[PDB]
């Protein structure tokens, strides 16, 4: 599977029939139909003790990986019961500024989308968590092109060292708090991984406020490669799944 004409999202259901399931992601967030839920709690993002370790080009995106062997960087509150540990973040982005996000807002596509991936500590590790309907919490943050995001620059500047699939680099002491917008207002709904195996294990928490990144920052994302070293160059762009049917789900808003 990938994002090309012959192996992209429209083909995934052949290997992963859950692609046509009842709680697939991403979705379009219709802002007028989302309902304010006053029982939703503020999000608690506790990233002060985060320990980043490594950055990896996995052939579909790049992951910044964290030490998740202790409760060092955790997400709690909001719609969540219990404690969810940060394991990695990554992005999805476009070939052009007019596309790239997975979720859309009133059909608007952003230039990119950041996914901060967390697993429910009651399941012991990530591999067990993805087998559970409440196993993961993914915090999604839209990126628009405008001013630079200073806290993203350290990520941008290492990408030259992980150009191709399978390359990794040490990436310690990175603070993911520098990727957050000011407001933690959010929408939430039950969904899935947006990549094969498309497991229906995610509580999605999508922030209303985008972050701004510069044109030069996103252009550096677009220099990455899907291919391995010594294979024909295929730029890593348009690594996003389009919006899927909402089916029998309601999107809830934390804000009026
Ligand atoms: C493809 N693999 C490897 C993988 C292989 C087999 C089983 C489980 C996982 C992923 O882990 N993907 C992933 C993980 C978390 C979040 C998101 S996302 N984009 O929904 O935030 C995508
Ligand atoms: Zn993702």
């Amino acid at each position: 599977w990938g994002y090309g004409k012959h192996n992209g999202p429209e083909h995934w259901h052949k290997d992963f029939p859950i692609a046509k399931g009842e709680r697939q992601s991403p979705v379009d967030i219709d802002t007028h139909t989302a309902k304010y839920d006053p029982s939703l709690k503020p999000l608690s993002v506790s990233y002060d003790q985060a320990t980043s370790l490594r950055i990896l080009n996995n052939g579909h995106a790049f992951n910044v990986e964290f030490d998740d062997s202790q409760d060092k960087a955790v997400l709690k509150g909001g719609p969540l019961d219990g404690t969810y540990r940060l394991i990695q973040f990554h992005f999805h982005w476009g070939s052009l500024d007019g596309q790239g996000s997975e979720h859309t807002v009133d059909k608007k596509k952003y230039a990119a989308e950041l996914h901060l991936v967390h697993w429910n500590t009651k399941y012991g590790d990530f591999g067990k968590a993805v087998q559970q309907p409440d196993g993961l919490a993914v915090l999604g943050i839209f990126l628009k092109v405008g001013s630079a995001k200073p806290g993203l620059q350290k990520v941008v500047d290492v990408l030259d060292s992980i150009k191709t699939k399978g390359k990794s680099a040490d990436f310690t002491n990175f603070d993911p708090r520098g990727l957050l917008p000011e407001s933690l207002d959010y929408w939430t709904y039950p969904g899935s991984l947006t990549t094969p195996p498309l497991l229906e294990c995610v509580t999605w928490i999508v922030l209303k406020e985008p972050i701004s990144v510069s044109s030069e920052q996103v252009l550096k994302f677009r220099k990455l490669n899907f291919n391995g070293e010594g294979e024909p160059e295929e730029l890593m762009v348009d690594n996003w799944r389009p919006a899927q049917p909402l089916k029998n789900r309601q999107i809830k808003a934390s804000f009026k």
